[PDB]
DNA sequence: ATTGTGGCCACAAT
DNA sequence: ATTGTGGCCACAAT
DNA sequence: ATTGTGGCCACAAT
DNA sequence: ATTGTGGCCACAAT
């Protein structure tokens, strides 16, 4: 069935990390990132460490041979103390020398230091953190293998995409919703994807109170569609799907009404086709269950509007991590309705196979999973007082997966 | 997998009515009923009717050739008016001539007449009603075929039993619970089954108010176990299962406590083994759902105590009629627990294939289905003021399936 | 912060 | 007394 | 009351 | 305007 497309027109089966890695070695990734400096900084507090040298050697050989990113050099910067100012001084030194990305090794668990540095780096340059105490207790081959999937993605590469039928499913899918920081505060998100799983544009609102949810939900979605349309001016959106998720205020009927108005306003503004066909879906992870005795791709109808996708967890007991899918609004005709239901459910299943955090599928649609990654950063940068992250006006933050 | 055992040691596959009927013709039913008079009365208001003659001819040939009940004669009794007294006069005339059962043809839908006559007959002799206006608009072959399954069962025959492994599952299963007549009144039931699906003994309480539920639940169960033990004095019950069902008062923790006490008291009275292993299960029909794309026998674990059986309903859309199964109490050890879970769930699935109302399986466990049939009669005999039905003291009502 | 899952066991909840 | 949760830790993944 | 399921369509609910 | 329910009726089952 489903396969991943990598470089040189090649495709590999899903659910098979060994063949995916061998495929990258033979054919390269779907897109090799183009870089300005062809230079990466490795920033650490372990000068002359054997492990650092082994780590550097695996990184340099896999970037060249697996990712096909040629002529890269790694420069080292040593910080003298595990504190914000000392590390930041080396980050700034690396940026001053001219680098495309920073790999930053921290000595231990340190939530405030990590989120202060991470928010600074996300606002500056693609970056990848590492924990020396963890790295020193891992199979280094598996560690670096998965590390590079997400670092190459942060550099703007595309490791692999979904091989999907171009005539089925949505022109774009917008993952949208809000995530709660606490009982009162939240932020809205809206992330535009192609049906092949690649993210085109992402927007998040400022942190606001629950009372401001519906205003900022509409404005955040409008902003992401504007950004998508400016960066993809020749994209005609004739089939549009919203995936709504996140722990957010319980205003279901009011929320659906606002989301419908938003699509209608975007139609009037000619940001999507005047004849766009669209559906607004709620995607909810529900309680896991176990088949005690082929649910890969299975679709369950609970009512005309309510469905369940039996996603496998990533005693002949088969673990299922089901996904609730509710159609809360659509402009489909009765004659096309069930055809479209099948297509949107298949689409959600294909999107569940897209994950650039590592080689192994998360078995969770990227339209739900990537906002969760974003929420983890925004919440903790707020909690530990780092540098605010707002992608507006910042093309790198609007188009690259800095949340991986 | 599962098969039905019929006469002469033969067995036929489940889910295949054509082979079940051919099997009865070749080998007979599992048990042919022994009768006193070898005489059935056909009571109707259509003397010299061609249809009545066709009906009589099919009945007489199928009783002999399909059911292997030999030397039966059918006598006719004509009532002159479709009213209780006129029909009852012919019922009494038939009983006076000496008959094993009565087949009674009514002209049309008539709920008060039907339940007054039915309650009289259930208190007198095995009986089978028919509607002339329906019979005159049916394939007579299919009509009589299924008619005789339940009439032979009412005469004490055993059409077929489940072929189950004698070393797996319960020694007896007690279907118990209560059914509401209305918001205030209810009656309790308790029905003892073998694991092959055959009913050994059944008891129902008088109609009482909800305030008296737990008292009569305990007494009704005790009464059915006493009756079972007197009629099966050599039965050792070392493995016991309760299937609790019915719309009844929401007293879940109080009900479970009473059911546990009841088993313990029966242990102390040596009505079951002192070392009996038992479980008390709640069986609930839940909302149907449809697989849009092998659930025959599939078991789903929701928690250590909560399960779902995906029973098939009796667009490649597969209809499921799931059955919730909750273990509310058991004395199993941790080492035997999941082995026993599998056995009780398989058992419930096998019991879902037992139905003597007709040839086609109801796909609902007989421990739930037969109490529902009983509830329909008791409620309506109360509502339309027929003759109360209380099986206590009446061996025919305690041991035969008069509710089919 | 490469990421995960799963066993253990103290403890909370009832 | 029984059931469920959470926090460390071991270790798997190709 | 052999029993079922499924289509239709009026109507209730919102 | 849309969604779901219920009551007749056609008809299937081997
Ligand atoms: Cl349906
Ligand atoms: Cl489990
Ligand atoms: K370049
Ligand atoms: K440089
Ligand atoms: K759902
Ligand atoms: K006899
Ligand atoms: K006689
Ligand atoms: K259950
Ligand atoms: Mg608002
Ligand atoms: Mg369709
Ligand atoms: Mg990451
Ligand atoms: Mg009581
Ligand atoms: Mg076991
Ligand atoms: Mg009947």
């Amino acid at each position: 069935g489903l396969t991943y497309r990598i470089g040189n027109g090649a495709s590999v089966p899903i659910s098979n990390t060994g063949e995916l890695i061998k495929g990258l070695r033979n054919y390269g990734p779907y897109e090799v990132p183009s870089l300005k400096y062809n230079q990466i900084a490795l920033i650490h507090n372990n000068q002359f460490s054997s492990l650092i040298n082994q780590l550097k050697s695996q990184i340099s050989s896999k970037i060249d041979e697996v990712w096909h990113i040629h002529n890269i050099n790694i420069s080292e910067f040593i910080y003298d103390s595990p504190h914000f100012d000392s590390i930041k001084s080396q980050v700034d030194n690396a940026i001053d020398t001219g680098v495309d990305g920073i790999m930053l090794v921290l000595p231990e668990y340190n939530t405030p230091l990590y989120y202060k540095l991470k928010s600074y780096l996300i606002n500056s340059i693609p970056s990848q953190f590492m924990r020396y105490d963890i790295l020193s207790n891992r199979n280094l081959t598996f560690y670096v293998d998965n590390l590079l999937v997400q670092f190459v993605s942060k550099l703007g590469g595309k490791p692999w995409i979904l091989n999907v039928d171009p005539e089925k499913g949505s022109d774009i899918i917008i993952g949208t919703g809000a995530t709660r920081i606490d009982n009162v505060n939240l932020f809205c998100f809206a992330m535009v994807f192609k049906k092949d799983g690649t993210m085109l544009w992402n927007e998040i609102s400022p942190i606001v109170t629950s009372s401001e949810y519906l205003t900022y939900l509409k404005s955040t979605i409008k902003k992401v569609v504007y950004g998508f349309k400016k960066s993809n001016p020749d994209w005609d959106v004739e089939k549009l799907t919203l995936h709504v998720s996140g722990k957010r205020p319980k205003m279901k009927d009011g929320e659906t009404k606002i989301l419908k108005e938003t699509v209608e306003e975007l139609k009037k503004q000619e940001m999507v086709s005047r004849d766009v066909k669209y559906a607004i879906l709620h995607l909810n992870e529900t309680h896991p269950f176990w088949v005690m005795g082929p649910y890969e791709g299975t679709k369950v109808k609970l009512s005309s509007k309510r469905y369940l996708l039996t996603l496998l967890q990533p005693e002949m007991v088969t673990p299922i991590k089901p996904l609730s899918v509710e159609i809360v609004s659509d402009n489909w005709t009765s004659e096309e309705y069930y055809h479209n239901v099948h297509e949107i459910l298949d689409e959600i299943y294909y999107l569940s196979k897209m994950n650039w955090r590592g080689f192994r599928s998360r078995n969770l649609p990227v339209t739900v999973n990537y906002p969760k990654l974003v929420a983890g950063i925004i919440a903790n940068v707020n909690r530990y007082g780092g540098y605010p992250i707002n992608p507006e006006g910042n093309r790198s933050l609007q188009t690259n997966p800095w949340f991986l």
